């Protein structure tokens, strides 16, 4: 199984994530706030670890560049955190964003002027370590990918402890704001006014419909605010959605480059025939967000980030994702359908990933890079069979016409996940968080064989059947 | 962790289990009537699979070596199948061999007029064609050891079926039968006069103590002849002393290189401190057959299989070797002390490894090449870990004054595993059996960086750390 000679090698990172875990990198933002918080650690919505302990590639990311180039990478999707560049408020620097009656961006304009108005007040030096990062990669002769934002909002923006205890009319409510969006644009163009030279392809934001659902309706999730609301979940979304035309328009104002969007798509599966049609609907719904992006002109390449699936059927008289399947398997065990679940309890469903990318292809008709790939293993028992069966998924896809241009793993190596922190290990490459040390996992060796191939060898090819992973 | 320059790597396999596959290659004997047996089968004593259904070697040596050298091994350690060299009975032409009252060997000579006796009875296409194997092999500018017996018996030397049945006395006995000793020091002789040339270092035979142990005590084994007597235990394994000592004589008759034994050693454990010196002596009990072996001035290198350890403790006023422990551990699953247990039920277990390593050294002040070290683990979720941690252990020995020249790891392919059949997959490599295709696992590329580099080099040091498989 042989991929063009162009199709890209690689892996993504955030910067909530990676960046912290040595002195001096510590930023602070709603998230920060957030996994610090008391009430949350000692309830257990959040793990108690914390990300100032993390694998720290704001200090270490030319080694980490290293073992990359040499696991044969060619392309890194990276991030940048607006709460790092504006750690102050921008609201008095003024811009033109222009909106329709119906809420929608029509136009921004970002004037040079004003972008030397925003530098005052920006952190510079941030935004020069970040020239460093990125830098240190390009000029390896590699492709850069940058993600304008990857969930942590400024705490001028979003303080999430106090909308929870008051409500989002009572604090700075993040994207339950309209003025947010307003702010968002002023970042976009700020970074690609100054950046655009160190970048190949735009992506406005990772996940939004993960921020949207798992913030105000999927409380379980450890989200900020968590609160429980349906309209504040729509007004989200339909605030993000804004923040990524909008984003779009501020980028577009001071570059050429392609610029998409990031989005998790699950893939839906029915349980019987008789929910086919019922999931055909949860499908459209699931994925409108991006739809609606396309179906506005401004989407000119879509990341998909694809992990498991979710299967349906009837409990109580209503169709519902079953226990048991995809991404609601048991934490290290199996799912009901015999495949090994990671140990986020994800089940090994690389099938999802080939129709998903036969139907975006068919749904979008865009260029489309896997964004995110990967799996909670912290032993590497099951990365190897996972990375080459997806693998193979993408090359079947692409043989049935999807257009895709490189894959990316989730991740290089261990990072801070979120509400579960360190226990979720999704690298390539081991990392102790007490030392900093990078090890090598096999799985990374398996990579580096691919991707310095353009292929899956024959020899690798076994790897593709999860026959000998697989119960029953 | 550096290993010596000079220090081998490799693997290690045995005609039974590699040799069939593909026509023209079927052999019989005692262990080829044993697994064919519809008694056997049909109650569950062997598994139903039949070694004429394996890995093919006899016919894709060429393309396995090739595998290996890739691998950046530089060793094998390999078979010779007295069944087929010599599949008519021998009994007639008569040598010299000398023993003492007390039934010990003291001198073998078998002259060249004898040599040429046998040739007229040998299959000598059969011996080419181990020369054209061994031969592929060390043309490559690599090291051989070659091993005389590794389990299977000509069926005019024993019938198993009828030892069972009818007893001893009734049918050719193998070797609880003195006169099998004589005929295997022809062979013996027979191989050293002409495989010499090919031969780097000898073995006489691999785990006699399975052999022993296995057909006449541990019925449940599934091993021929399957009769319980402890006083054949002892006649066999007392005729396998001398077996040895026997074919050494032959041997140095024609050949100036080392000769040595393979062994069986579990590492043996007290559950508690007040178990210690009753295992100390279950320890000198258990490794007798070697100390023998080496008093006698018989023993050039020691070549050490080790998979696993047993842990004793107290049964009904008995120290016993305990389930949930060791090789008695549950299958595909935990040991009580939480180390992951491979297919076969057998305890990752590095420290006995460690542990043998020191007192093998001690005891004998021999050199010693790990002739065999591997595990049942058919997606290789384990297998990398298994590896490195053993290789570490060895290292870690050789350190403390440990003399070992080699590690060769069981083995660089899938093959049939006796009485368990193909169910137990130890391979690097993995094997359709339906296709004979191989393909690699990745622990075969944590392997090749190893061996090439001649160290667990920092990267892959993370591997000898059981933290992240072992349970709680």
């Amino acid at each position: 199984a042989k991929f063009p000679k162009n199709f890209m090698f690689g892996y993504s990172w955030s910067g909530f994530q990676f960046e912290m875990g040595l002195p001096g990198s510590e930023v602070e933002s709603d998230w920060w706030v957030w996994v610090h918080d008391k009430e949350n650690i000692a309830s257990g919505l959040v793990s108690g670890d914390l990300p100032e302990n993390g694998p720290a590639y704001w200090h270490l990311y030319k080694q980490d560049h290293d073992i990359a180039e040499k696991l044969g990478m060619d392309c890194i999707r990276g991030g940048i955190e607006w709460a790092r560049i504006f750690p102050k408020p921008t609201f008095d620097v003024k811009v033109d964003v222009e909106k329709d009656e119906e809420g929608n961006i029509i136009s921004v304009d970002v004037p040079e002027s004003t972008i030397k108005e925003l530098e005052k007040i920006a952190n510079m030096e941030a935004l020069e370590h970040y020239r460093k990062i990125y830098s240190d990669w390009k000029e390896r002769g590699k492709t850069f990918i940058l993600n304008l934002y990857h969930w942590p909002l400024p705490l001028w923006i979003h303080d999430p402890i106090a909308v929870r205890k008051l409500g989002p009319d009572a604090a700075p409510a993040g994207w339950l704001d309209e003025k947010t969006v307003v702010e968002f644009v002023k970042f976009a163009a700020f970074v690609a006014y100054h950046l655009d030279d160190l970048v190949d392809m735009w992506s406005t934001m990772n996940e939004p419909n993960v921020v949207y659902n798992q913030g105000y309706i999927n409380l379980a999730s450890g989200f900020p605010p968590g609160f429980l609301s349906f309209e504040a979940a729509e007004k989200a979304k339909f605030n993000l959605i804004q923040a990524h035309i909008g984003a779009y328009d501020a980028i577009k104002e001071y570059s050429e480059k392609s610029v998409g969007v990031i989005y998790a798509f699950a893939w839906h599966d029915p349980l019987a025939e008789e929910y086919k049609d019922e999931v055909e609907e949860i499908r459209k719904k699931d994925y409108e967000f991006v739809t609606i992006l396309h179906s506005k002109g401004k989407l000119d390449w879509i990341g998909v980030n694809y992990y498991s699936r979710l299967v349906y059927g009837a409990k109580d008289g209503h169709l519902v994702p079953l226990p048991g399947y995809g991404f609601m398997s048991e934490r290290g065990g199996f799912a009901k359908s015999g495949r090994p679940a990671s140990d986020f309890g994800w089940e090994m469903y690389p099938e999802g990933l080939e129709n998903l990318l036969k139907y975006l292809n068919n749904a979008y008709e865009l260029p489309m890079i896997i964004t995110e790939n990967g799996m909670a293993d912290a032993a590497d028992r099951y990365r190897p069979h996972y990375l080459v069966s997806h693998l193979k998924a993408v090359y079947n896809a692409m043989k049935e016409g999807a257009d895709v241009r490189g894959y990316l793993h989730w991740s290089l190596t261990d990072n801070y996940e979120w509400a579960q922190g360190f226990r979720m290990r999704f690298g390539l490459v081991y990392v102790d968080f007490e030392t900093k040390k990078r090890y090598l996992r096999p799985s990374a060796l398996v990579f580096r064989e691919i991707a310095t191939q353009k292929e899956i060898p024959e020899e690798l090819a076994h790897l593709a059947d999860l026959k000998f992973v697989t119960r029953k």
